[PDB]
């Protein structure tokens, strides 16, 4: 859906921006510094679920650029393993939120966050 | 969820970027220049549905900036009318996609597009 590689870069960076907001806004809840309203967090994680699937299709043919490392395209299976496992971790976060289980949310949140970081450490300049 | 007004601006502009991609990538389908696969478009409009609800909460207290016109905050009800009617138009687009009805999709797409433009013309610098 991108007329130029620059358009893919703009897309995936905006997806990243929105994920960071929907993920990071829960830090105070996970830490107990903000109250836990199970319904609020269930809805937010649903947003995060939708966004979490979006970046990967914007690293398609010829879309090199931004702060993507070139290792993304030449090691297609290792990068894929990492996005698929990130979204696994997102399913687990969905399950905790949908259950209204804060303990479970805290653990699942940390796993998601570790997955984000692991991919950036390998694949983001 | 924004530590500074700049963070709200970054959020709403990235929401706008992703909406433009999920909306605009259907132009060739609506025009018949790309094939119509009802399942593909149903899924895409579901993404667009989720994104379409996101910008409005990022025009909150003290979040003035970017290319938002100041008229957004002082006329809170007229701006609200416009986002609520845009999302009405999104419901109609969802209905057409969910029905797998291309004629209906074409009409609903044009209505959405008109709603985008109407709000930008009034409220975007
Ligand atoms: C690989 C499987 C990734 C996972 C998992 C996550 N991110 Fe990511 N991110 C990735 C890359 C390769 C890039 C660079 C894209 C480019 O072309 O520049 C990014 C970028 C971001 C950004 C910065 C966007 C910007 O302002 O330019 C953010 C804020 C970001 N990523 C956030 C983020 C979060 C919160 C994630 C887990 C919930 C996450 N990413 C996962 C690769 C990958
Ligand atoms: C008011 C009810 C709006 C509707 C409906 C839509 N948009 Fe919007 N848009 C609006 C404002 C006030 C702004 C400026 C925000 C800022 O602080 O700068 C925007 C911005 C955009 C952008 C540009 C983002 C950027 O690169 O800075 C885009 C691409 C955009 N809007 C797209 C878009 C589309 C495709 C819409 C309908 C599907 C749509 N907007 C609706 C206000 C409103």
């Amino acid at each position: 859906q991108f007329a130029k590689p620059e358009d893919a870069v703009k897309y995936r960076q905006s997806a990243g921006t929105l994920m960071a907001s929907h993920f990071g806004r829960m830090t105070p809840v996970v830490k107990g510094q903000a109250p836990y309203d199970a319904a609020q967090i269930k809805a937010n994680v649903e947003v995060l679920k939708t966004l979490s699937a979006l970046p990967w299709a914007a690293f398609g043919p010829g879309t090199e650029g931004g702060d993507a490392r070139p290792e993304i395209w030449s090691d297609a299976a290792s990068f894929k393993q990492k996005q698929q496992a990130f979204q696994d971790n997102i399913v687990k976060l969905s399950a905790a939120a949908d259950a209204g289980d804060l303990d479970k949310l805290r653990a699942a949140f940390g796993d998601v966050g570790a997955s984000c970081k692991a991919c950036h450490d390998a694949y983001r300049k």
